[PDB]
């Protein structure tokens, strides 16, 4: 039971050429694009297990003091997100009590203006108008006193341009049981004493200089250090597991993540507050309040791998034979009207 | 050499109508579902690069003291996960030494009951029984003394309902080099001074009120503040790049994430311990231990975008043409067997 | 206006059995692989919403002191990632001033050797050279003094083997509106009082012991606690929503994540520094510096679910009928060449 349809042959006369040309065009597309370029003959994996450990080094001088890594890096646990502080405003010896507010927003002349109103922001309002200075009068509050003044101008820590960052990374593709890290076996204890990362002269040393990371992202240090920002470091593992074990290597990229802040005029940077707590010999308690500007780094990891396997080869190859057989038959029917016309 | 197979024509309009109806049905399905609704003529992109910066404001009174953002928020770095503390239990001036244990599950009547048997809790057992009070007798430990009492009832900080959260977000689609943030160009300082988020009256102000978030999640503040919980805030960027640049818009949603806690009866909330360390003029050291209940927020960002292209259009058009031809040929034999 | 092709039937004994066998094989492949093993008749969902809360308990002796959870666990907010400290090196009462260095990499003979040219990350090199001991001479710096000594040997805290970890997890599949947690409805306080996890004797108690986790990962505590490392805990929710509600359960797995460290000789572990700040009755400020080695745990959640629907069923059935119809038509042309040959 063949059950094969009948077919009639036609002398070419510039029609048989069209038969072979199209029959050869489609067989080109599968070999050229589906197999050789898109690599449809192998199984892909995109779920990657990763791990990042970081460490920073360097010292600087700021406000008649020396600051080391325990002073300007928060949080200290060496994770993949951390901040480097480049500018601070400091208020010393705050205690609980009553004091006048310092900002221009809280101006009053008599006791009536500020009571239960003006509720957004500000501590608890007592309900009196007092003299902040000779020419200014503001409403009294209850809280930590004295209040801070953040309108003055302070210098930045210029030495932070030379600090170094050390990144240690490990990956694993669970489907193929493949493991590698970014510390290559060619790295010796003597090399790490002097190497620095450079994208073409030394693409594998894990030590990055802070001033260069800002440079590769197209920014300016003297301006980013004064308002703060967020920078990203990306590591990519795109590997073909047929070739060899030592052809799998990482690639680094750099960019700036908080792109809205450059063009905005209502919120241009990045800052936060924190405090340190003390206690006297008596029970009294006081603290120190700091407002900090800085640059936030974070490391992002991605990748995928492929390896030859028999099952996707058969499935895609069968579709190739089906496509040419079906493709011609439909091309025959459309050519019947073309030949009839 | 076209080599077209022979074709037989059935003059019956009774079958011609069915042939035409089926062909129109198939072409209708392709032109309506694959193209217009599913938008198969454009290239998708789902890998989004994001960034979140937050800040909190407000003051309240608790235990005859005024507390502010450096007191009730932890960790202080302004990331996308943070906690607001609404209730505390405080133990003052702990030092190292020997003391009895306060809990009733450590009851004893002689030196023999508690030895190396029960390992955890407090510190290291010493092997003696001592009077905790006039009616209770637990057995002694070594560690920070005195131990904390956990069963008393403390009030919550009611003013935490009015605190405000400010969220700043930025995205980028690397395939199309598209960048936008949730601070629209219409925003000004005067608007910043008074706006508040509302899903229909003001859907774009970045300032959120805590009570409103708890309300939108469908919860009750007087219970969430007493047991603790986890709430989620979601921002979605689903926009089409063929239209104008000023119609890619964020959408906000709210929900509660630790849904098992309210059902369960063995662990109903969220709490933790932390301490503060001091030192005397002499070398001696002491500390203050705190157990804190609170609400945890975290911001989640997702999205995808598409843009018209040529290659998917060509592929889908060729698929439609070949499906028309193949669908006809099989239906030809189908009616050939039927009739 | 209907159309049909013409069919030729040849009742060859071999051809009939061949085409029936091939058609049966195609039907078998569709009914066995596509609809049964692969479950093509249902809709998938892989976006999962999760939440994790942890808590640790235990006490131990270390350097004539008793330590508890507020001392050995950082950070303290009970999130997915945390560290347990097993070894420390402590420097007491550091203050600002001038002092000589301690590391052997800073030796002198005369003042001219170490100046601005040698940048070692030292806070500053005042430019002199001073006696450190009776047989060593390094050159002076400015910063927190005295500097720390890093090469001595310290014991590890062995009681950390018996600490316990409590994990509370909640998931939700938004598509099907499905919610469940890892605290099963038949868990009581009395069971909570004494249960421990065991992969076959008790697979649902959420209390894990640290030594058991280290063993399941395939490691050795006596040296993991001495160098440091990173371990992973995985929870997987893979369940079918056609069955009963109480058949969706979690599965636990354990592994080590920083696999590059054990095979390397330039960076074998995981450590970091942090500090505690004090100040006297005067303004004088001093601190205590600690270098910590530990084990970092982190919890990873994943899963997917499926549920019966009608649209994928219709699509797959139509595809199966078309492939059967196309398969017969295509093969017979191919079989004609076999029949002709
Ligand atoms: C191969 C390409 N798309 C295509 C399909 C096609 N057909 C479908 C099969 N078929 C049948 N089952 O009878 C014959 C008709 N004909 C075509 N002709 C062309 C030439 C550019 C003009 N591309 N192309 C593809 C599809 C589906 C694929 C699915 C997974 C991975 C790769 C694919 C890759
Ligand atoms: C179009 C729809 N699935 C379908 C396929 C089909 N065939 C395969 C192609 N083909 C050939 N290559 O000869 C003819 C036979 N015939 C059909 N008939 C129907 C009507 C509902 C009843 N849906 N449908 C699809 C598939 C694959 C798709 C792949 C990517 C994106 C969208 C797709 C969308
Ligand atoms: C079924 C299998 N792949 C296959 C396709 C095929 N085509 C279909 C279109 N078609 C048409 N439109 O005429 C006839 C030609 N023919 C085939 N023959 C074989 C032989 C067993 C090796 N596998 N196989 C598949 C495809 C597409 C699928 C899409 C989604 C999920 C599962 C799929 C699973
Ligand atoms: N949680 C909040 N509630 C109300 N207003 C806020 C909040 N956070 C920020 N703002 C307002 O948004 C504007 C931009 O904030 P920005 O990040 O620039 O703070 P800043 O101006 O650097 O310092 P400050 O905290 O004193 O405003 C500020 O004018 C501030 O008043
Ligand atoms: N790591 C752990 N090891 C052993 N038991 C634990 C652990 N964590 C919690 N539990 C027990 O689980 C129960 C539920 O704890 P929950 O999260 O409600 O904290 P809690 O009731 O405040 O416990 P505690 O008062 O001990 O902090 C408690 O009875 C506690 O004893
Ligand atoms: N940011 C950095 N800049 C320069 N060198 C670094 C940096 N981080 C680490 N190293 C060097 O890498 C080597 C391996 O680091 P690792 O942290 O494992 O050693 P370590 O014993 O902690 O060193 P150290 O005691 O100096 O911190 C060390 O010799 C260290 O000097
Ligand atoms: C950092 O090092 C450079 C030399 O590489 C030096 O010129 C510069 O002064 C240093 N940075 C600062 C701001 O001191
Ligand atoms: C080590 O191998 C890498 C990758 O092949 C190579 O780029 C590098 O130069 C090698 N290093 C040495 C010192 O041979
Ligand atoms: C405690 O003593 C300090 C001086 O050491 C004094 O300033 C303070 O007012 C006293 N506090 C109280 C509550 O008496
Ligand atoms: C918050 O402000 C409202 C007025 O807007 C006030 O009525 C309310 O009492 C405040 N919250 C609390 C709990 O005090
Ligand atoms: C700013 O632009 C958005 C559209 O991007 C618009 O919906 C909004 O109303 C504008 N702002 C105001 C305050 O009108
Ligand atoms: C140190 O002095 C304090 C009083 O200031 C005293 O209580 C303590 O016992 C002394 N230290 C020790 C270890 O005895
Ligand atoms: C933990 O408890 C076991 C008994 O269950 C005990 O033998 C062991 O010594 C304890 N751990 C350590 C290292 O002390
Ligand atoms: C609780 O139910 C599970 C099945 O959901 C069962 O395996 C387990 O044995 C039950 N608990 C006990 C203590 O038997
Ligand atoms: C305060 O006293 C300490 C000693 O306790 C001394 O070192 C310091 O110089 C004094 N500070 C002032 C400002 O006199
Ligand atoms: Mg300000
Ligand atoms: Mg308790
Ligand atoms: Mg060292």
């Amino acid at each position: 039971t063949y059950e094969t349809p009948k077919v009639i042959v036609v002398k070419s006369w510039t029609i048989g050429i069209i038969n072979r040309v199209v029959q050869l065009l489609i067989i080109s597309y599968f070999v050229g694009w589906v197999f050789l370029h898109e690599k449809a003959y192998q199984v892909r994996d995109t779920a990657i297990e990763s791990s990042v450990v970081t460490k920073v080094k360097g010292s600087g001088l700021y406000a008649n003091r020396v600051m080391d890594v325990s002073d300007y890096v928060t949080p200290p646990q060496g994770t993949s997100v951390f901040v480097i502080i480049t500018k601070m405003i400091v208020t010393e010896n705050q205690m609980q009590g009553f004091c006048p507010e310092s900002e221009e927003k809280y101006r009053c002349v008599s006791d009536s203006q500020c009571g239960p109103e003006r509720l957004p922001g500000g501590g608890i309002l007592t309900g009196r108008c007092v003299n902040y200075s000779s020419v200014l009068r503001t409403c009294e509050i209850q809280g930590w006193c004295p209040t801070e003044v953040d309108t003055v101008e302070t210098p930045i820590m210029m030495e932070a341009e030379n600090f170094t960052i050390f990144i240690k990374n490990s990956i694993r593709f669970p489907l193929f049981n493949f493991e590698k890290g970014n510390l290559l076996p060619n790295l010796t204890a003597r090399d790490m004493k002097t190497c620095r990362f450079h994208p073409d002269k030394d693409p594998f040393c894990p030590i990055l200089r802070v001033g260069d990371v800002v440079k590769f992202a197209g920014q300016d240090f003297a301006k980013l250090a004064r308002t703060g920002g967020v920078l990203g470091i990306k590591i990519g593992w795109v590997c073909d597991l047929d070739k060899a074990w030592d052809q799998c290597i990482p690639k680094y990229s750099f960019t700036r993540l908080d792109s809205v802040s450059e063009k905005s005029s209502v919120s241009p940077g990045y800052n936060f507050r924190f405090a340190k707590y003390y206690k006297m010999e008596n029970g009294s308690e006081y603290r120190t309040l700091l407002k900090a500007f800085g640059i936030r780094f974070d490391v992002l990891v991605y990748g995928n791998a492929g390896k030859f396997n028999i099952i996707p080869t058969i499935i895609s190859s069968v579709a190739a034979f089906t496509s040419v057989g079906v493709g011609t038959v439909l091309c025959d029917i459309i050519l019947l009207n073309f030949l009839k016309g």
